[PDB]
């Protein structure tokens, strides 16, 4: 009989987003054990390969081991999901420790694209490609300083058909090989990627940029970077040799990850430099306007989840309300929340039949009403939907501050154009919205003006 995932884990709490699924920190119910959970939805993600080829790829990168490579433990998989689960990290993103610090040099820059090329060069050996290689598949394995990269989601992309939405999307163009646009490639891709990533590490910007993502595609698929920019001055002769290898047009001729490392700028720098504090700079600017433009969407995504997740609560409850008083005790709330998971796939975070129970719980502990009680169900929708946009609206705020780096209060309008580019948002489509929220012509917007511009952009 086939083993059950929610049989042998609880979830604690959501880790993020990620490519393919939510992840979900975990614990084993028996050992105690930690782990970090995928959770792929089979509505939403279409496989690629046939059942058999991924048995056996999960089986592979179970008994594969590689200290700069994620650990897969188990895998699972249900009527609904796949249930992908790994050692979990907790030092979170590479960039977002990189924009941390106070200096910056060429000997950090190599010791960090040392371990990508290592972690690589071993899942090479193995035939095994990541293809979507970039910065949030870099994370940390812990909090201290010398710690270790771990790389993320190697292998997924062959198995699974990537996210059209561009809420899935952001980030993704500046990194990817040119060849795989166009439908052949190898696993030259992960080099050329590394690249780009090793480009940004010691310039702060983007190789391969534009005003849009297929702005930026067209400039990938070109092929054509320079190293023109003042800060480039800084740098050794060595590290662009290696990034010219790297980002080499022709498969045939880039570089293998392998001998990437022999590199004589790995070499010198991993065994009187200066800090690159231009490029930090510029990475923090970078990285704030991705973590932005991110927040932008998954608020106008939460949004809508909340309109279509607030109807379809009442009318399961309506339909649940037999004699039609609007009362319903603790149990019905509890298997019409089921009952709007069973319709959804939105929540890895309601697993099993206790984390609703725990869920609808925290909802009536915070309404004023007794659990043992009847319970107005309307009252009730409004308080459960707050819960799991508030996140979202307060990390939306979070990410706001963030990339306000002066404290100014406000975004100004050549910002909002950086930040719509990246997440996509037609150009004439946000100034028209930006014209009915800033009437004084003041040509930046507040917190509230930013939320409002983008509520507007999802229909409210
Ligand atoms: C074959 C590789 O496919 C997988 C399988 C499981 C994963 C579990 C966690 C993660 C993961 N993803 N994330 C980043 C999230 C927050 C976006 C993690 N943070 C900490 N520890 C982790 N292990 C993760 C990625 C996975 C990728």
């Amino acid at each position: 009989s086939t083993a059950i995932f929610s049989d042998r884990y609880k979830g604690q709490r959501v880790l993020g987003k990620g490519s393919f699924g939510e992840v979900i920190l975990c614990k084993d119910k028996i050992t105690g054990q930690e782990c970090a959970v995928k959770v792929i939805s089979k509505r939403q993600v279409k496989q690629k390969t046939d059942k058999e080829s991924l048995l056996r790829e999960v089986q592979l990168l179970k008994q594969l081991d590689h200290p700069n490579i994620m650990k897969l433990y188990e895998f699972f998989e249900d009527k609904g999901y796949f249930y992908l689960v790994g050692e979990v990290y907790t030092g979170g993103e590479l960039f977002d420790e990189i924009i941390s610090r106070k200096r910056f040099s060429e000997v950090d820059a190599a010791r960090i694209i040392r371990q990508v090329l290592s972690g690589i060069t071993y899942m090479h050996k193995n035939k095994i490609v990541h293809r979507d290689l970039k910065p949030e598949n870099l994370l940390l394995e812990s909090k201290s300083k010398d710690a270790n990269i771990r790389i993320i989601d190697f292998g997924l992309s062959t198995h699974f058909e990537a996210s059209k939405k561009m809420k899935d999307k952001i980030g993704t163009a500046y990194y990817i090989a040119p060849e795989v646009l166009h439908g052949t490639y190898d696993e030259k891709c992960d080099v050329w990627s590394t690249g780009v990533i090793l480009y940004i590490l010691l310039s702060g910007c983007p190789p391969f940029n534009g005003a849009n993502e297929y702005d930026i595609l067209k400039k990938v698929e070109k092929g054509k970077y320079t190293f023109e920019l003042p800060q480039w001055k800084k740098v050794s002769e060595s590290a662009k040799d290696l990034i010219r290898k790297m980002l080499t047009y022709v498969p045939s001729m880039r570089i293998s990850a392998r001998d990437a490392l022999d590199h004589e700028w790995i070499q010198t720098y991993t065994k009187d430099v200066p800090s690159l504090d231009n490029a930090i700079l510029n990475i923090r600017q970078f990285q704030g306007t991705q973590k932005l433009a991110q927040a932008a969407l998954l608020y106008m995504g939460s949004k809508l989840t909340s309109q279509d997740e607030t109807k379809e609560l009442t009318a399961i409850f309506h339909k649940m309300d037999k004699n039609g008083d609007g009362q319903l005790d603790r149990a019905e709330l509890i298997e019409g929340y089921k009952e709007l998971m069973r319709m959804k796939g939105q929540d890895a975070s309601m697993l099993d039949a206790s984390a609703v129970e725990h869920e609808v719980d925290q909802v009536l502990d915070a309404v004023d009403f007794d659990k043992n009680g009847y319970i107005e169900y309307s009252e009730f929708v409004t308080v459960a939907m707050d819960r799991k946009t508030l996140l979202s609206r307060e990390r939306l705020e979070r990410a706001f501050r963030m990339f306000d780096s002066d404290n100014s209060g406000k975004i100004s309008s050549t910002e909002l154009a950086t930040i719509f580019g990246v997440s996509d948002v037609d150009s004439e489509t946000w100034k028209s919205v930006l014209s009915e929220v800033d009437k004084n012509n003041d040509g930046e917007v507040d917190f509230d003006e930013f939320q409002q511009m983008l509520l507007k952009l999802c229909g409210n």
